[PDB]
């Protein structure tokens, strides 16, 4: 279909995001993830790429860019 | 259970990884995801973070780095 796999964001945004939200990542994690496998971005994605806040998104990427570093430092302390 | 998830990647990862795969992201990525969410590492995630490789892992964790980055180049050429 290349749109009913947004729609669990979608039904999830219902209030929240535009007002203030929390983590707001829920979103970017979901298709980051496929976006690191294939990269099938469904409709959604899209379309919803260019009408929300970017500055939430462009925010929570940087989380996941600090989260990433964090990992590291799980993987870095094994020791052996 | 905290240990059936990890399952998944381990049957996938049966002969690769060590040898040379080719991603193997597929695993840090799933474990991201939830890492991201709720970071409900089961205790395969954890026993397997110390007997891996770190060093695909680790360039894995910075493929991710520059696949964030690629998605800012997608959500900052919306223009409006």
């Amino acid at each position: 279909n290349r749109v009913s796999t947004v729609q669990q964001l979608t039904k999830r945004f219902s209030l929240g995001m535009l007002q203030g939200r929390g983590p707001l990542k829920l979103f970017m994690a979901l298709v980051a993830f496929l976006r690191f496998l294939t990269i099938p971005p469904t409709a959604g994605i899209l379309k919803r790429w260019g009408t929300i806040k970017k500055s939430k998104a462009i925010n929570v990427l940087r989380g996941f860019r600090k989260e990433i570093g964090r990992m590291l430092n799980i993987l870095n302390r094994r020791r052996r």
